[PDB]
C-alpha cells in the first residue's frame, strides 16, 4: 506494498469513511482492488456474519486492514513467478492468468458450500479460504492486478464470470467453475459457448470490464443478508452510497443490473433528489440496448419484478413479454438453466398468481383491469411466443406439459371478447415469430378454450390417449 497516500483516511469509522475511500481510489489511476475488496468483506462480516458488540459501525484500523493485504499479496508474490512468463509486448500469457487461477483454486478449502452468503470478497478468501464461483473470477483479477499485470480485466455474463487479457484484450480464459456438476473448463477460450448461441455467454455482447466496472461489481457483491428474514440497514446504505457514487463518476454507464440494484435500493428507501426507480430500471435496459446489442435479459426481468411488486399487471406484463422477445434470438444449451428457472418461476406462478389476484379485483367491479384490455392478453401471447421461439433450433427443449396446464389458466382468466379483439397477423395488432403459437392462433378467441387442443400445441405431442 500500500502506497502512503491509500492510507491516509484510516482508521474508517462510519459508512461515510468507507465512501470516502472509494471515492479516493476511484479517483487514482488504477483502483486498488485487492484494498477496496478487504475493506468490504471486512465491514460486511461485522456487520452481517458476526454483529456481537456492534454499538455502530465497525472501525477498520489501518492495522488490521494492512495485515489482510499483506497475507493477499505475500501469497500470490510467493506462489507465482513472473520470471517464469515474460510479458510479450507488456500484456499477458494464458499461461500466466492459468497460473493465477490455479493459485487461487488451490487455495481453498476442500469441502464447503459453494452457495454460500458472504464468501464473495477478499477478506472471506483470507479468513475463510472459501470463495463463490464469481469470487473466484475476481479475485483473479485482484490478483493480476497486484502483480502488475494492466491487462486482466474481469469479464461478465448475466450467470457467469472469467477474464479477458492480451493483445488488444481480446484473449478470454476461463478461470472458475460455472453451476454444480458442470466439467471444470479453467485456461479455455469462451469462443464454443459464443459460438453456439447460449444465454451463458450472451453471443458475445458480455461484459467486458475496466478497473473501475471491477469496482462497480464488488459494491453489486455485497450482501446485506443477516438471515433469511433480515438485512443489515447499515450494509443497505453502504451499497446504495456507493452506487450513487459509481453512477455520478460514469462507471454504471455500461453496467445494467447494476443500474437495477440501485432502482431495487431507491424503492426500499428513496435517496431525496435521485431519479425515480422507474427511471432507473429504464436506464439499465437502455444501457443494455447501448452497449450490448439488447441481448441482455435481467435488465427486463428488473423493471417486470418493480411492476409486479406494485401489482401493475399492465406493465409487469410488457416487460416479461420484452423479457422474452430477448430469449427469442438465443438456443437454450446446457448451462442455461438459471434462465430456464426464471421464465419458468414467471409463467408458471407469478403470472398465475398476479392474474388470480387480477379476476378477484374484476369480480369486485375494478375499473381499466389488465384482464379487460386487449394490449395486456398480446402482451401475455407476446410471451409465450419468445419462449417458443427459443427453443426453435435448441439442442435441448424447453415447453413441456407441465406448462401447458398454466397456459391454458393463464388464456382463460381473459374473457373471450377481450381475446378476439387481437389481430394475430401474418409475415391491437401481434406477429408471432414461433410457429408454435402461429399454429395456435385459430385456439385463442374461442369463448371456452380448447385445452386438449392447446396442450398438443404447446408440446407438438403427436397423439391422444389410446382408449
Ligand atoms: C447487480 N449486479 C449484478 N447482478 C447480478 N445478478 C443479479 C440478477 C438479479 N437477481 C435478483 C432477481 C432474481 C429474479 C428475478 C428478479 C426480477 C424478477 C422478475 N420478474 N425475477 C424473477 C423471479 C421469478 N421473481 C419474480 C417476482 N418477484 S417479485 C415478488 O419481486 O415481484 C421476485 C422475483 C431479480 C431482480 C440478483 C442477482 C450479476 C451476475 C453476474 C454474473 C456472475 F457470474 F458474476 F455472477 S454479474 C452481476 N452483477
Amino acid at each position: 506494498g500500500l502506497k502512503a497516500a491509500q492510507k491516509t483516511l484510516f482508521p474508517l469509522r462510519s459508512i461515510d469513511d468507507v465512501v470516502r475511500l472509494f471515492a479516493a481510489e476511484l479517483g487514482r489511476e488504477e483502483p486498488d482492488l485487492v484494498l477496496l475488496s478487504l475493506v468490504l468483506g471486512f465491514v460486511e462480516h461485522f456487520l452481517a456474519v458476526n454483529r456481537v458488540g456492534l454499538t455502530y459501525f465497525p472501525v477498520a484500523d489501518l492495522s488490521i486492514i494492512a495485515a489482510l493485504y499483506a497475507r493477499f499479496t505475500a501469497q500470490i508474490r510467493g506462489a507465482v513467478d513472473l520470471s517464469l512468463y515474460p510479458r510479450e509486448g507488456g500484456v499477458s500469457s494464458r499461461e500466466l492468468v492459468k497460473k493465477v487461477s490455479d493459485v487461487i483454486w488451490n487455495s481453498l478449502s476442500r469441502s464447503y458450500f459453494k452457495d454460500r452468503a458472504h464468501i464473495q470478497s477478499l477478506f472471506s478468501f483470507i479468513t475463510g479460504t472459501k470463495l463463490d464461483s464469481s469470487g473466484v473470477a475476481f479475485a483473479v483479477v485482484g490478483a493480476c492486478q497486484a502483480l502488475g499485470l494492466r491487462d486482466v480485466h474481469l469479464a461478465l455474463s448475466e450467470d457467469h464470470a472469467w477474464v479477458v487479457f492480451g493483445p488488444n484484450g481480446e484473449q478470454t480464459a476461463e478461470v472458475t467453475w460455472h453451476g454444480k456438476g458442470n466439467e471444470d473448463r479453467r485456461g479455455q477460450t469462451v469462443n464454443a459457448g459464443v459460438a453456439e448461441r447460449s444465454w451463458l455467454y450472451l453471443k458475445g455482447s458480455y461484459m467486458r470490464c475496466d478497473r473501475k466496472m471491477e469496482v462497480a461489481f464488488m459494491v453489486c457483491a455485497i450482501n446485506p443478508s443477516i438471515d433469511l428474514h433480515t438485512d443489515s440497514l447499515e450494509l443497505l446504505q453502504l451499497q446504495q452510497k456507493l452506487l450513487w457514487l459509481l453512477y455520478d463518476l460514469g462507471h454504471l454507464e455500461r453496467y445494467p443490473m447494476a443500474l437495477g440494484n440501485l432502482a431495487d435500493l431507491e424503492e426500499l428507501e428513496p435517496t431525496p433528489g435521485r431519479p425515480d426507480p422507474l427511471t432507473l430500471y429504464h436506464k439499465g435496459i437502455a444501457s443494455a440496448k447501448t452497449y450490448y446489442r439488447d441481448e441482455h435479459i435481467y435488465p427486463y426481468m428488473y423493471l417486470a419484478g418493480y411492476h409486479c411488486r406494485n401489482r401493475n399487471v399492465r406493465e409487469a406484463l410488457q416487460a416479461w413479454a420484452d423479457m422474452a422477445t430477448v430469449i427469442q434470438d438465443y438456443n437454450y444449451c446446457r448451462e442455461d438453466e438459471e434462465i430456464y428457472k426464471e421464465f419458468f418461476e414467471v409463467a408458471n406462478d407469478v403470472i398465475p398468481n398476479l392474474l388470480k389476484e387480477a379476476a378477484s379485483l374484476l369480480e369486485a367491479g375494478s375499473q381499466g383491469s389488465a384482464l379487460q384490455d386487449p394490449e395486456c392478453f398480446a402482451h401475455l401471447l407476446r410471451f409465450y411466443d419468445g419462449i417458443c421461439k427459443w427453443e426453435e433450433g435448441s439442442p435441448t427443449p424447453v415447453l413441456h406439459v407441465g406448462w401447458a396446464t398454466f397456459l391454458v389458466q393463464s388464456l382463460g382468466r381473459f374473457e373471450g371478447q377481450v381475446r378476439q379483439k387481437v389481430r394475430i397477423v401474418s409475415v391491437p395488432v401481434l406477429t408471432f415469430q414461433s410457429e408454435k403459437m402461429k399454429g395456435m392462433k385459430e385456439l385463442l378467441v374461442a369463448t371456452k378454450i380448447n385445452s386438449s387442443a392447446i396442450k398438443l400445441q404447446l408440446t407438438a405431442q403427436s397423439q391422444v390417449q389410446m382408449k
